[PDB]
């Protein structure tokens, strides 16, 4: 086939802008793919990227020469090299519907291309689930719901509050870090003790009260932390690890096999969060697992976006063989102005999803609902 | 002072397409920064990401908190923590306009209130000067231009095409045409000319080696990015088994990218770029570190006339400076635009300290206003 | 598709004995793989491995899921667990079937499936075209086949007629060792690539000693200069001479190549699809190799299957660098043609096969001589 | 004297496919060995390779020259170099053998050759005694038996099913269930009986971390290969994060590959075994290397009476020995094989060193004539 066009789709969605791109062969056969960036700052940017990667990269281009198509983008679009969250989250769109336009064209799941599957469902903690919650109580109050619908695993963020804002400057009165302590406290409270508790520090504080507040909750059995300190400082996350009792977690800022290596060599970590639309793709993220095996490491890829992005996971939890657990997002659909992207979007089933089956990414766009969020085209 | 408005222009200038913010405030006082997205794929990622700082963290605030400002863009854009180019050329553009802010509303110029001047014009060496050669002779005949300019230094891309190196490898006779371009170029330069070779990357790590010794004795003053800018496994050995001094840092952003480097004690020569880095105070503070593992910088400049002249704001400042980079070609291009009524102008490979207050530069707003890409008020 | 038998075939084909597997499946499609011990101490071991894999873990299972039966096979079979050779490449003839099954299913070569091909063809350097030299003047004058024939660079045993008996050589041995590479290097001329394999060397003091006193020589690398069980050695080698290294014909999987990736000490691994845990595994080895700055020649010494099955990979990776060829291979007393359509070379170059799965077809009739098991 | 044939014999005992070899001389003196691949999936590849060392490196040569046989076959096999379980399994009964033959030469115990004994009996603990149990209950139900005989220690496979971990994964329940499992076996056997846990790989580092602290309470004597025997990063780590002494070996080979285990200073057990480590000197040479790293040693051994009463002779000899391995719910299993004229005899958790020459173990033809497997001559 021959790449005809690429249309981006920048989204409002609720509390998310989800960025969305779509590759068109002349064959008829579309891709769908999402950049990671629908939270945080930058929607615009990751938009704009693949933009620029399309219309030099990808118009009348062959679809299935993928690892050319992501080695071409590597080599020559000059900010990869040791390239961050945006160049990546737009390569990472555009690889996916790459895998999605092969998978079809075979008639088959990508995950089938990758191997095949290894479990025909996936386990998967509630994240989200606290909405507006501040106080110890509040924070009690909202473990009743998603428990009641089945999920086994909770995950929540301590230190921050719903404005979502993380810590400012590592730093924290030792007002809002009783507070903090006392949030977690009630969830174990409110949960029972066979309920599994994930615990999102977001970066954390300093080294040294990071540690103390990592030590204090130990006695309320946690799961693992996520980002316990600046993802951009792995030596604090090496000191973190040997002086904590908690297992950690990271990986939601972290991109391609290049900087995952550098995660790898540390063996601090026992959990990789790899995110399919920041870490380079479908392939590249299949590829850090694999190399993660070699560390004696799990995998709990991140996800949060539109339906597409979540539905794209499970295509590779489907065939990795060190997978752990699935990140979803219930209320998110709920929010005032949320737009479904996917006419058959996952379904959960008491903290379970079932492993998609259609070609591809077994995904169908909505395209009422994101055309009127078409940013940009290219021909 | 309070922020009352931000323009982005994404232009298209020449072989570049420079990304530039104005920052204006209620009293009527502009700042002028430029986003180091010029080259490359991504200049439209760098003009939307600008576009979303601004629209989230700077529309009503006060301008003079530069240190708060960069800090709150740091910890709640979220991709800030361990980003990349993107994220920080977006708070780079940013930050530089508030320091042309602050140095305009005290009457001064940046580099006075980082701590005066140290030095009044800087040394310079040419990059772009070898244009489309190809053949060894063609770089040789090239190198007369920019030496009878009076430029004592040279930078050029011995392993280019820029098109660079195509998953690390190279056919024998690349590499081989490569070393001719190398000793075609001191032979035509003479032995007084400082050469600089960029390889952007290079190739895997036994052929940098390889490569780096055969031109060694060709009296190279270092040898650029010898490897991926990703992994710097191979610049530390890379380092201990080349006679050549190593420089980096194009690809490097912040205090927090740069330590990784400073640790490392591969390089002599670190080369931030204000535009990417995350900023004129943040790139000083990155040499100012660098100054503690003893190295020296070659700031990396390209795009248009702002941002070079911003760059001269730190080269006047900084306690180890090298040598200042320049792209004499860029100006004859076709469809080039200039930003500035007063750009840098060399003078047999020096440049003067600029004395205007602020970054001292002075935008032509007739040049820019046609590329307008989006404003937030 | 659900698996329905196991034929195993331990060959006689000249110098080698290789060992091949066949895979069927309820509906006709079958695949066929290849384990990497077709030379050395071992060909009854592989076949035997091979045997007892396929009647614990094949029989009755789907085909389709490859990631899975390995994982079964890595978990379960005990050995897999800092496994050697035997183990591994008994997982990797078993896993190149499945993917040639896999490829046949959705009629499209293994590349396709690894995300599409990067390159048509692949250079290669000519191995074994020594014969039986001794003196430097013999292998002066065996250069001139290989070079007639295209070839643009050449690998050869200068130490080897066998390898080193107790990492101990004579300086007579030494001196001749040099003698032969000078004599290659200058009956090739300077334009021609060398590659030097000491499979294993002396000990590190005389084998820094021999590295360096070629390296005037101008050789592309040194392939295993010290003992594969000694990483210590490797980089303190690495350290120590002027010459790049190539290591990997004897290390096994993900698991055994990161001890050789953390050392930084080499430029080139070569593993073998047929040892280092199949196609996929191999390619997920190259793939970690990249995040080291490395580049890879894979390792192939076999029948025509394991040679035109590693053409699956170096179709698609990344960060290929050449073929490894051994052309005299196919005059051999005794050799077994085994594919319908072996890779035949052009002037140095192999075009990349077009067929679905591993694009190479059995010519059951040379093989059913040897047959040594079947499991159903 | 000369060797003059090599009998390979692929064994069907009970749950385990023992492989022997017997090397015969023009003396009629012979040697009797066991490859330590009695388990798991490869007994058909152990007998493969002794058969294909045997026809390149045996027959005609003379058995006196151990080290030189050995030394020959690493050197000139290609897969011993780096080389696994397979090849040095093969290698390792061969070796065994030739030291039977040495022994029965000069009419002593093979022990009396390596500088003499040091014992004349050796405690063992009990392995195998779980049987089928799965609940906690039945744990606790199992360890009568093994008590009531005489055993003052026993290790069992909390986390196996026998089936271990699958994808280093397992559920809260089967975890919840790996605790109770262990704590029952405490509460049964009372604070006197020492218990050691082989977790055969473990989980994931986080998770097998977690596991080790929670039965700390337990009073366990050692863990035995807390993570893959593939990753000695986790392993080290592992080390420094457990109150539980540590012990691997069971799937390490030769001196070359302890050194990597020795070198982590990480545990305070090794257990290598004479049928796959290299054979009887080979173990005895990595035995004295774990002196010098301040450990002791546990061999393992699971096969037939052959192998066992083989590794008696190791441990009436090494300086460092800790405890013997012992399955006394083999002997009982349908179709086992009784390959000894004389296999060893527990008394009361005791074995006595056996005093005839070589490796005093005197072979019953008739029972492993039925699994003849290959013949060389």
């Amino acid at each position: 086939l021959k790449i005809t066009g690429v249309n981006i789709y920048l989204l409002k969605s609720g509390r998310l802008h989800p960025v969305l791109v779509e590759i068109s062969t002349d064959e008829g056969i579309t891709g769908a793919g999402e950049a990671g960036i629908a939270y945080g700052v930058g929607g615009t940017a990751a938009a704009g990227m693949i933009k620029d990667l399309s219309e030099r990269f990808l118009i009348g281009k062959d679809p299935s020469r993928i690892e050319e198509l992501w080695s071409t983008m590597y080599d020559h679009s000059f900010w990869a090299k040791n390239g961050g969250a945006i160049i990546f989250a737009g390569i990472s769109a555009i690889e996916q519907a790459l895998w999605d336009i092969k998978g079809k064209c075979l008639g088959v799941p990508v995950y089938e291309l990758f191997g095949g599957k290894i479990r025909d469902r996936v386990r998967a903690y509630a994240n989200g689930w606290y909405g507006a919650a501040d106080t110890p109580d509040e924070f009690a109050r909202a473990v009743e719901r998603p428990l009641k619908e089945g999920y086994g695993a909770l995950k929540f963020y301590p230190l921050a509050q719903r404005v979502l804002q993380h810590v400012t400057r590592r730093s924290m009165s030792a007002e809002a870090i009783e507070l903090a302590y006392r949030r977690v406290k009630a969830v174990r409270d409110a949960a029972g003790p066979e309920i599994e508790l994930m615990v999102d520090l977001s970066g954390g504080l300093t080294t040294d009260e990071t540690i103390r507040f990592c030590r204090k909750i130990g006695e309320l059995d946690i799961c693992f932390v996520e980002e316990p300190c600046d993802p951009f400082d792995n030596g604090a996350l090496k000191v973190i690890s040997e002086q904590i009792p908690l297992p950690i977690a990271v990986g939601e800022r972290v991109y391609t096999r290049f900087g995952f290596r550098k995660i790898f060599e540390l063996q601090a970590c026992g959990i990789i969060q790899p995110d399919i639309g920041t870490a380079g793709g479908l392939m590249e993220t299949k590829k850090i697992c694999a190399m993660a095996e070699a560390y004696n490491m799990r995998v709990a890829p991140h996800v949060c976006g539109s339906s597409l992005i979540e539905t794209a996971t499970l295509q590779l939890e489907a065939n990795i063989t060190n997978f752990m657990i699935h990140e979803h997002y219930p209320a998110f659909k709920a929010d005032d102005g949320y737009v479904e992207v996917l006419e058959n979007p996952p379904s959960i089933s008491s903290g379970y999803f079932e492993m998609p089956n259609g070609p591809g990414l077994g995904a169908v766009l909505i395209k009422r609902n994101i055309e009127p969020y078409l940013w940009a085209s290219c021909t």
